[PDB]
């Protein structure tokens, strides 16, 4: 039933884009926010995306500064958060840099119609949690997640999870920073993709602060 | 930055300016193109305002078909002030319609006194146009689609010094890619909308990575339960 504290922190371009049209990431953020990024990650339990993240850009998900991964270790943790790749086919790659960088749990969340025979080899690098038919019960992973000593979550994106946990009711937090650039596309990945929400069940949200970094603004948001 | 700002005195275009309202996510409307409350009362009052100081509102027909707006000032105030200081009551309206398909009854034709401009490509049927000259001035540019360019030169000779794009999420595009834009304001709402078929601020095809607008924060001001931000267009990234 329970579930970590969950919030999730993009970068977004002045319209809203995660990325272009391509799928392809480009220069959003500069360094300060780059920065608050690491501090999230070294004080969050665990950093969650999805497998179209992976798949796209192959992120580390690494806390990078020695002296943030020292605090960590230096109070019991693992140098990096427990990383968390959302995946229902069992399809995250075994050469994917997410294995190959640093110390720390790696889980793969997958679906009980995933192939066992790339489950077992993902289970050599990771731990595997299978909920759901055919996608990923997001609810049931936050309740198992939980459970195993996470209560800070940070998913950090993908267009199509970000609705998944937003539609899900399991978010209590949205940072979004907003970076000095305009992207555009009507197929370019957006702060929240998926099915969307009709007229009558939009989520409301409070505006908790505003904060401009560098050549961009933080906007930070309580859902309600 | 690379961008030539624009002013009232520029010889080639209007000033132009984009004023939307988006969700926290960057939607304008619902996957179904549904209007929905993404500002109040404050940000109405801003925005009617800055209607009441352009020469010109411009919108799509996307827009046009969805939600049959007015573009009218709403404020008797401001009305009055714009007619005692020699102007039309309301701005010119102008829609971007590339097939000639606004409506005949479209509420721009119902309400309120002033010119209405359809500008429509020399691929929109013949008899379409013949009928919306009835009710509008008609300007025919561009093969297949509107050349905004030409456009925007067509109306500051006609006197048109300040040009409001309210938009819809594909003219916005035309627009900005089209490098025309001197200011984007967006009022940015308490909600998220989500939807990969949600109209954004801005769609159409989109920038490649050697294509990106850059931009510079002018303003940050929150309004009721929002947050207005105002960008300085900047022009190319490269
Ligand atoms: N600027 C930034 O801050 C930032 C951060 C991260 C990513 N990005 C960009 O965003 C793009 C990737 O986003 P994306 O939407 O393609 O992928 P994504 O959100 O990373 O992953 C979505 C995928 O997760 C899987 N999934 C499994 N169970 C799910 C559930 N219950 N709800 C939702 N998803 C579930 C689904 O695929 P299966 O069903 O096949 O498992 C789904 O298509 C990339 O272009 C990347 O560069 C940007
Ligand atoms: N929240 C807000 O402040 C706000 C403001 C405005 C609109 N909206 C919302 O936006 C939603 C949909 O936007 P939309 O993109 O469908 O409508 P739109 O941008 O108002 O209309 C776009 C249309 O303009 C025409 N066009 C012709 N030549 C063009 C050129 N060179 N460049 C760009 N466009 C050209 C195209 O259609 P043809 O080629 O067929 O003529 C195009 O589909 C609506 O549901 C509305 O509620 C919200």
């Amino acid at each position: 039933m329970d579930r970590p504290f969950i919030f999730i922190n993009s970068a977004m371009s002045a319209d809203g884009k995660l990325s272009t049209k391509e799928r392809k990431q480009v220069k959003i953020s500069g360094k300060l926010n780059f920065e608050r990024m690491d501090e999230l990650r070294a004080h969050a339990d665990a950093i969650m995306v999805g497998i179209g993240t992976v798949l796209a850009d192959d992120p580390s998900l690494t806390v990078k500064s020695p002296e943030r991964k020292a605090a960590r270790k230096a109070a019991g943790k693992s140098e990096n958060p427990v990383r968390v790749v959302v995946d229902s086919s069992a399809r995250t790659p075994l050469n994917a840099d997410i294995f190959k960088k640093g110390e720390g749990l790696r889980i793969i969340a997958v679906s009980n119609s995933a192939p066992e025979e790339k489950i077992r080899m993902l289970e050599e690098k990771a731990l595997v949690i299978k909920t759901g038919a055919f996608r990923v019960d997001l609810t049931e992973l936050a309740a198992k997640l939980k459970e195993m000593g996470i209560n800070s979550l940070m998913v950090e994106g993908g267009a199509t999870l970000n609705w998944g946990m937003l539609s899900a009711g399991l978010v209590d937090e949205v940072y979004t920073f907003v970076g000095n650039l305009i992207i555009g596309g009507k197929t370019a990945p957006t702060f929240t993709d998926g099915e969307g929400f009709t007229e009558n069940e939009l989520l409301g949200l409070e505006l908790s602060s505003a904060e401009k970094i560098e050549d961009g603004i933080l906007l930070k948001w309580k859902v309600k």
